[PDB]
């Protein structure tokens, strides 16, 4: 995922630098 896990929170989908939730 993202470098910065904890940017994202708890299992996020990463798209170009931003944590969004997956589907």
């Amino acid at each position: 995922a993202c470098k910065e896990y904890w940017e994202c929170g708890a299992f996020l989908f990463c798209i170009e630098g931003i944590c969004v939730p997956m589907i």
